[PDB]
């Protein structure tokens, strides 16, 4: 099944998913002289004051902070967005050293590492009907470098000793990810996919423009976990990443001049 090694990597995805060589794939290169202020896209909304964190997961590929999804929680709206959009798990993507991990890239530039926060439209009742629609899911991207560690971090840092392997989860409640956003919400916004298989064009991304910083110890907890399962040759859970593919026909817009 598919990965991020030299056998089971990102150009060998378009065999069991041939989206992956569709017109809206994600990441992309935000090129940030083309992308187009719009003074009619909303400031973002984020409601997260009553979010309930339940479980970290280590999935094989990334591990997944997941949510209680069943009522209006935690929730994104405004921006671009029409409706009501709830928070079902974040995530994140990063290098095996500091100057690659992120999906996204900026005139190029390469961040340590990117967190996705998940969300679904509401309209479509469950996530799995969402991921088929093209308004379906709304994340919201936000940069990593390495510099000052960010405190809102550590918590999830001190839990992956505990979920090692592919498969191993743990109770994560009380988790507050208002603890991972940037000072400022101006954002760029494209249509686009999910970055792993299926690789479904179900997303409006939202990438915010500041980056967060965390530590070099903090980056390193996450370069310790491993994609195998227990018991397994360690292969160190490192470059989970999705290059940027072909921008093809579409614009990337500006909240912020
Ligand atoms: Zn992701």
């Amino acid at each position: 099944h598919w990965g991020y090694g030299k056998h089971n990597g990102p150009e060998h995805w378009h065999k069991d998913f041939p989206i992956a060589k569709g017109e809206r794939q994600s990441p992309v290169d935000i090129d940030t002289h083309t992308a187009k202020y719009d003074p009619s896209l909303k400031p973002l909304s984020v409601s997260y004051d009553q979010a309930t964190s339940l479980r970290i997961l280590n999935n094989g590929h990334a591990f997944n902070v997941e949510f209680d999804d069943s009522q209006d929680k935690a929730v994104l709206k405004g921006g671009p967005l029409d409706g009501t959009y709830r928070l079902i798990q974040f995530h994140f993507h990063w290098g095996s050293l500091d100057g690659q991990g992120s999906e996204h890239t900026v005139d190029k530039k390469k961040y340590a590492a990117e967190l996705h926060l998940v969300h679904w439209n509401t309209k479509y009742g469950d996530f799995g009907k969402a991921v088929q629609q093209p308004d379906g899911l709304a994340v919201l991207g936000i940069f990593l470098k390495v510099g000052s560690a960010k405190p809102g971090l550590q918590k999830v840092v001190d839990v992956l000793d505990s979920i090692k392997t592919k498969g191993k989860s743990a109770d994560f409640t009380n988790f507050d990810p208002r603890g991972l956003l940037p000072e400022s919400l101006d954002y760029w916004t494209y249509p686009g996919s999910l970055t792993t298989p299926p690789l479904l064009e179900c997303v409006t991304w939202i990438v915010l423009k500041e980056p967060i910083s965390v530590s070099s110890e903090q980056v390193l907890k996450f370069r310790k976990l491993n994609f195998n399962g227990e018991g397994e040759p360690e292969e160190l859970m490192v470059d989970n990443w999705r290059p940027a593919q072909p921008l093809k026909n579409r614009q990337i817009k500006a909240s912020f001049k």
